[PDB]
């Protein structure tokens, strides 16, 4: 084991587009993340990761980049970043930005000309290719909707885009193109930026030949995405060229790779990358065909993902850990209760579970507060493109009722995650003077920063209480990771271990009182902390008594 600052940090995810306006064009700005630094500190967050920055026509709000060394008209201006950057260095906090090089916006410059003509210098920097039979040149499908090859009639060929038609797929084979992108890496990391966070990064290599995808294939096409035969040598090329150039971390988004596969982006000796996002656990109850629907899931089968995540890491890898973020519901909602007589108590124990998992825990904007799913009712309220695709291709077409649709995507949208940040009571949260790009949920009135701030009993005051005994406690970041009973559909024990030091933590998931004996006569030596209180624990004792969702903390005997 190796001690870095990224295995120990607590991480912060801001969505720049829905935390703080603070120009009234009801869009959150640089300026309003710059403006709540001081909050932030107070959390006891170390470094903040945001999502895209970068001049954007915002087809997938953000995510379609136009112009990498820009910032985004509504977010600010270069200085406001530099700006950034240094009044996070005078608090001891480290930037991550998002990069996003699996393709551009179809304004980016190299695509407006590499569309120009079959001959333009640009041409090889994207997939062209010319139509089958007068179809597509293959089977393949986008993850946003309809086919993943669009025609462009100027130059009578199509373009790939696993995503949006506005995002069209880089061509990582094109050596000029992985050199454009390494430069500019080394225009952002030369202004001090910490630590990098790598969206899709397993599907710059693709198929030789694009080949059809079997009918099989086609119900978890994700997977053959990620199978592109040299994905590890430009890791590793980037990894040479750029990232072992200067001290940061690095996260990897690896969407579609399989468990058994994401050890050979991780392992430190590969020299690829630091931290892994996985989908495994976030996802568990997601269908892998109808990728909009949900289906039940059990406790068991959650500590069972984490333990396989856990082992899979093992010795060279490295973890991150978060239940939401801004491609999924929230963590309360989704993982907790979100009912108002259980969502402080269960988001109290989802963060609990958080800080203190042997990884690198993220916690997304908002959830420090306990904020909840957007109770959408009408096709027409999501904002979302993703959304839009699965309900043109499986509501649009009839294969799927829509009020069933809605049921599923109310409870898996991406937008649940959103919705303006809920500042205090005032108009729209006080998220902005204006009117919010996308609506604010109705319970700011009763979730909101400036009222849990001063209560001690608060959410947010619980995650800083936990941020505070993660700090101190080594075995809580680099601890062995034990399960207590990985069949277990009620109450979540595990303990976490560095040298004489062990450490319990439980979390009773159910709505009834429970009572339970600990293992392999191990005993309590003192709570470190708890939910509850007035639950009285004494040196020594092996069974706990654990009212509905209770969580803590405990330092064992020995």
């Amino acid at each position: 084991t190796i001690p870095k600052w990224w295995k120990e940090a607590v991480f912060y995810q801001v969505y720049p587009r829905s935390f703080k306006d603070t120009n009234g064009d009801g869009i959150g700005d640089i300026n309003g993340i710059i403006e709540k630094l001081d909050y932030l500190k107070a959390l006891g967050i170390d470094a903040i990761w945001i999502n895209p920055h970068y001049d954007s026509p915002n087809t997938d709000n953000g995510y379609d980049i136009r112009d990498y060394r820009k910032i985004m008209k509504e977010y600010g201006t270069m200085e406001d970043f530099d700006r950034l950057i240094s009044e996070m260095k005078k608090r001891n906090m480290r930037l991550m930005i998002d990069v996003v090089i699996n393709h551009t916006s179809d304004q980016n410059e190299w695509f407006v000309k590499s569309k120009s003509s079959k001959d333009n210098p640009y041409r090889g920097y994207y997939f062209w290719k010319d139509a089958k039979e007068g179809q597509a040149p293959n089977n393949y499908p986008s993850f946003f909707g309809g086919s993943a090859w669009q025609k462009d009639e100027k130059t009578n060929q199509y373009y790939l885009h696993y995503f949006a038609k506005q995002q069209p797929d880089l061509n990582w084979d094109n050596p000029k193109v992985r050199q454009d992108l390494y430069a500019m890496l080394r225009f952002w990391l030369d202004k001090g930026v910490s630590g990098l966070r790598f969206d899709t990064v397993a599907t710059y290599s693709k198929i030789p030949d694009f080949p059809n995808l079997t009918q099989q294939q086609l119900k978890n096409f994700a997977a053959e995405y990620t199978k592109g035969p040299n994905i590890h040598r430009y890791v590793n090329e980037m990894n040479k060229e750029v990232l072992s150039h200067y001290d940061i971390a690095t996260a990897g988004e690896i969407f579609g790779v399989p468990l058994d596969q994401s050890i050979k982006f991780f392992d430190r000796r590969r020299d690829e990358l630091n931290i892994a996002f996985t989908f495994d656990l976030i996802r568990l109850d997601r269908d892998s065909d109808q990728r909009w629907r949900r289906k039940d899931w059990k406790l068991s089968q959650f500590r069972q993902i984490i333990d396989n995540v856990d082992r899979t890491a093992g010795e060279y890898g490295w973890n991150a850990f978060f239940l939401d973020n801004h491609d999924n519901p929230r963590a309360v909602s989704h993982f907790g209760d979100d009912r108002p007589q259980w969502r402080e108590p269960s988001a109290k124990a989802l963060a609990t579970l958080t800080l203190t998992q042997r990884a690198t825990p993220f916690i997304y904007q908002g959830s420090e507060l306990g904020m909840t799913n957007y109770p959408f009712k009408a096709i027409d309220e999501f904002d979302d493109i993703e959304v839009k695709g699965f309900w043109h291709d499986y509501v649009e077409t009839g294969k799927v009722k829509a009020d069933e649709f809605l049921q599923n995507v109310r409870l898996t949208s991406r937008d649940n995650s959103r919705t303006p940040f809920q500042w205090d009571g005032s108009k729209n949260a006080g998220f902005t003077s204006g009117k919010p790009w996308f609506k604010v949920n109705p319970n700011y009135q009763e979730i909101n920063a400036v009222s849990q701030v001063t209560q001690p009993d608060s959410v947010f005051n619980y995650y800083r209480q936990l941020i505070k005994i993660r700090h101190d406690i080594p075995a809580l970041t680099y601890g062995t990771y034990t399960d207590l009973d990985p069949a277990n559909d009620s109450v979540y024990a595990y303990t976490r271990s560095l040298g004489a030091e062990k450490y319990l933590v439980v979390v009773n998931f159910k709505e009834q009182m429970m009572r339970y004996k600990l293992p392999d006569n191990l005993s309590i030596e003192k709570v470190i902390i708890d939910s509850n209180s007035k639950n009285v624990v004494k040196k020594n004792d092996s069974l706990l008594e654990l009212k509905p969702w209770q969580s803590g903390v405990y330092k064992l005997n020995q």
